[PDB]
């Protein structure tokens, strides 16, 4: 054995601190972000909606699953004067980000895949592929790092986590090769965000594989700190950043359709302050 | 004897794998509940009763889901290693029959809401749907959780006897339902219905299969395996069935909208695949 | 005989679990009904939103309530070897579900005289009348069954009783009044779901005074458990079963008044897959 | 020397009556609320204001008389004698004035909001009765709970004269707006106006009468009294006026209509009497 | 160590209900606040959405927020025969304002920028600017009172005070150039209009600083009070003063452009019951 568990170093008050403040931060972020996105949902036309759906589903289940997080970290610490040792349920902090990864990350990949211009059965079969990859490769991390031997097992550590890059290849495939045959279609100033916005989230996916194994090299409160903290920013960074990305994309795609005449918008659509639409009802229909 | 579920001791292992499912099941309800309620106006007025029920049933799932979760922190005492069931644990399953007790129902109403029925063929054929849904799931109640505490092995299979007569009952009139329905509506409605009907009702037979599994006896793996799978079988059929019931309602009501019957005041998509376009009704000049 | 409070009755663990089963399957079915009641609520016009804000506020109501009885339920109960023994806060069980009623009952009453065809004082005046007789008639039960003497005093728990039924009368005659005044003003279709609604709760309530005076017959267990089902079966039936009614009589009277063009409606209105009305647009106006 | 009524001993019905108003009172709010949203497009741009305010205050009540309900429930013990106070059983009447702090300024916009005050003579007004209804209830709380525990009879009377004062100031202003707007107003949408006026304006005298009940000693049926007056007030006072300044908002909404100073997209009824029919603005070229 | 941490001292059951009060009054009016900007949202144009996002969002963390500093602030204090003692989880109140101010303000900063007629790359770098020095300020702040020594280095508390007040600057200049820049654009009403949000928000930003500063002065249960309940008048002022200002800007802004042809808005826009718009809807548009 050669893993030494997070959830096993004593934490600092100071450390206590810093860990409850970005998580919390995280977590009101997300409710500015859900009321965001939430009151912005009629800026896409109906043809991108799936990609408000997702976004404010993401937003949702992240807010709630840090809520649980939040708990877990204070009912999962007890003050020592020595600092705060762990309980049976610290192993719940670092479990529970895995649930909200579950789903988070597959919602993320509908999202991506709603503002590209995959049609018919080409778009539905590559969101099953990506979906059950994004889920796998979660879950078969949190098998090897907290169900097998509670996560002290190095071999199964190591195992689980290739079988998880596996399905991380098969998700970053799916994603490129449906960002690059869309690509061609979308007009440039399109095909320049949704290229942007791709990046973002497949960029980004790389520091969560990078501090899975972290526990490798030693255990200390410290490390334990740098984790979660690390890992924190990394959600709110990507689910944030990227999402905002892929909103601009869905009003640009939603404008062009209005300006094109391929269909209408009620309200003028605008980008840093630069009309992209103009305001349009449909024509009155007898029977 | 009945080798009652909630007597079985878990592992860590176990315990955290059950949590997990649980906790994602409910995340997966929330994301479901929020998609259904901003696409509820992709949906003509004649078919929103299913847009109201499927709405409905995410939101009994998802908040059944927190009672289940909550049970299962209540259930279970950590012994180094292992999770030993307390008196509470037995309500972790109690809880999970609440939930059908109410979603299975809601889903006949959705199902059926989608279909072609009309008058009081329609209000008929709910009505059983409702009343033998919720007797079947009250029936297993009754067998697993009530009488004798669970453990009476007479019980345990009489009413799940008694409950597969209310099964079969609801089976009949929803295959009935859409069979009839199915000659009516267009090719492309057609396959949906036959594919959402066959997503629930197919999904049914899981569960009344792991009702018994406790009667091939009792250990911590096979108490995981139950709680799991249902889980498992809940998400996939709720989410599966609601996906398939919402593609069937906006493809009729835009059907409606080319077939000239009603207008939509926003274009309908599917796959990316435009169906209908935006349209507004005639302005009146009433006599004032 | 002598008043035997239900409250003071032990429960057997499946008594238990059939009392908290259909209490949450209740709260649930609420939770279901006031999703669906918000969501169809502009298939009615203006002029009957009265009829929907009523039957969203006691589906509310209703559902915060059985909130309550649940939590009460849960600590009015102990554990034991001779089952579930009653402690102390056991009557806030029964103290709680005439709180309930005594807001919800008269939201019901305004919903029917919402969809009733009465004008001017008339209206006005038979809904103050209703409200404060339906009102005092919970009143007048929660004074005789839980705050005179504890609910142990059998002169008070009949006196009160008989005090609620003489409001019950004064609620059922301008109600009837109100239903009978306004058929024939209404059309054939409108008429007879007008009068199938007002039968549907009128003809319930007789239930709730029944199982007021069961305690007389003396107490134990199962007749507690009778008790509790039976109210909670009830309210989940008249409160479910009697707004769907009043919900179908407001379309058909907003389909009315669309057709005879005395209104117009954004939507078309349909009862059992028969369109009703057609979608229609009010003229545009010049200022 | 001032007997504060949360020493006063309660039995178990006076307990029982005591949690039956107050989640009634929540449960109407509750009702009210959802009635308040449900029928907010009912009223044109330029009454919205009195929208707002309403479901301000009535989600502020509702909230406010949950935290009560609490406070009330970890407030008693139950003994041989009872229901006895703890040193929580103050915080329930200290949580009404958390919320009479937030709903009153609120009442008081709802009512400035429906008056035909235009300007900075409509500005100017919101804020002197916003902050001296503020202050009325601060007053009240520091004289009742706050100085030496409401125990210094000489401040409880002291502070309610002070608070008083600041009642004077916010009635004179409000009653001023109203009588200032009657003229310019229909008869119908006069005597709305002045009957929200009233219900409010006098409603509001129960509450210093009751504040002062605590001088004439200490009871379980005094503290009971108290406690159950002042839910029914705030439901009565709310709820009532509330109703009032909506119906006057509709007429007002209706007449702009009418007038044709303005549109709006669905016919407006009042008692089952339509006041306005269903208009659409006019499509503008850019 | 001359600084004396504000949750060392003990409180007096009258500054203990004074402290409650406030609290929960702020949390409530923001409840207020809050239900008053969603109902309010579509008086303003899609252009100036931006604002009313932000305000909205920002009332829902304030609201959230004070509930969790009420909380803290109720498992912070033991009631004793000397008061209310503090106890471990003391600092938590002071602790959770912190995380409020980070993510509140930030938001705060972009409601103006909303307002601002900034437009293309100087307004995004703008915006990333003021977010990231609005949140460093904070994170400084909160580093040199709370995380380093527990708070108890008096060099600390003043270094990061130092580093935090060089952002506030950074922030300041930012957002001053901007609004200076957008005067011009403007008409004389809004103008003046943005000028007050602006002097509103920089202005109260002051107080903070100063009140920080205070524990160097000693400690008192009466200093501590003075500081809890200041900051709470300063939050729920700036907060619903500064948002009520840039909500009547957009407003302002969006009748502009209704007036001057620009767009069209569904619905007559009023300000202290002046007609500043009327409603108009976009021209019925035949698809090819
Ligand atoms: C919003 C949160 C996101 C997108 C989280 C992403 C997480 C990953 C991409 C994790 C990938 C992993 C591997 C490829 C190997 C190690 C185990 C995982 C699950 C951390
Ligand atoms: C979303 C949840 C669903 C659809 C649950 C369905 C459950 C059943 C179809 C259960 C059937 C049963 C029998 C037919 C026999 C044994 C008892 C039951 C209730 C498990
Ligand atoms: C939704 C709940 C409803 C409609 C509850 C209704 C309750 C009654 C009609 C109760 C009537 C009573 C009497 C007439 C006599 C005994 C006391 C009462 C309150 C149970
Ligand atoms: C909905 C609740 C309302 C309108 C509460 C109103 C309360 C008052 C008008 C209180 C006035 C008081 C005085 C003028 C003197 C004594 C102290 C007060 C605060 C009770
Ligand atoms: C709504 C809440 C607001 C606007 C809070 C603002 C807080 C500040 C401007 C704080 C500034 C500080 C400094 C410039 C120096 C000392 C540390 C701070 C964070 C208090
Ligand atoms: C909307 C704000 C909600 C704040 C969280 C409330 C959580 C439950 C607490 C209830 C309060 C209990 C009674 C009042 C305590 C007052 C203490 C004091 O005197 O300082
Ligand atoms: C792999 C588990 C994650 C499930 C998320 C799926 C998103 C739900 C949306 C479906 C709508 C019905
Ligand atoms: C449908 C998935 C079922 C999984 C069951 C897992 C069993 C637990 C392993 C330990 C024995
Ligand atoms: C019905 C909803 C109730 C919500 C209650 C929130 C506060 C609960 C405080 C409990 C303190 C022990
Ligand atoms: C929707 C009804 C849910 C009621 C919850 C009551 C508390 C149960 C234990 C947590
Ligand atoms: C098992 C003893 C209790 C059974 C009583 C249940 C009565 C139900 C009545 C519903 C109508
Ligand atoms: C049991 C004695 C106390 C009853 C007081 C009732 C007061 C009601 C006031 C209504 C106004």
């Amino acid at each position: 054995t050669n893993v030494s568990v997070p959830w096993g170093a004593t934490l600092s008050n100071a450390e206590h601190q810093l860990i409850f403040y970005f998580l919390v931060v995280a977590a009101l972020a997300f409710v500015a972000g859900f009321i965001r996105t939430y009151i912005t949902r009629n800026e896409v036309g109906s043809r991108y909606r799936t990609a408000v759906s997702a976004r404010l589903g993401m937003l949702g289940v992240a807010l709630l699953a840090y809520i649980l997080i939040i708990v877990a970290f204070l009912l999962g610490y007890d003050s020592t004067a020595g600092g705060w040792v762990p309980n049976d349920g610290a192993i719940n902090i670092f479990s529970t980000r895995y649930i909200e990864w579950t789903v988070s990350v597959p919602l993320l990949t509908i999202e991506l895949l709603a503002v590209c211009a995959t049609l018919g059965v080409q778009a539905r079969r590559n969101t099953a592929i990506a979906v059950t990859a994004t889920g796998a490769m979660i879950f078969c991390g949190f098998l090897g790092a907290i169900v097998i031997d509670n996560g002290t097992n190095t071999g199964a550590f190591i195992l689980w986590a290739v079988i998880s890059c596996v399905f991380w290849v098969i998700a970053n495939v799916v994603l490129i090769r449906a960002v690059r045959q869309s690509l061609p279609t979308l007009t440039p100033e399109s095909h320049t965000m949704l290229k942007s916005a791709a990046i973002v989230l497949l960029a980004g996916w790389v520091v969560y594989p990078i501090v899975y194994f972290l526990p490798l090299f030693g255990a200390s409160g410290g490390l334990t700190t740098t984790i979660l903290i690390t890992l924190t920013v990394a959600d709110v960074i990507v689910k944030l950043g990227f999402s905002t990305q892929t909103h601009r994309v869905a009003k640009l795609r939603t404008a062009e359709d209005v300006r094109a005449g391929d269909d209408v918008h009620p309200e003028s659509i605008w980008i840093s302050s630069v009309k992209q639409s103009d305001a349009g009802l449909p024509r009155e229909v007898y029977l």
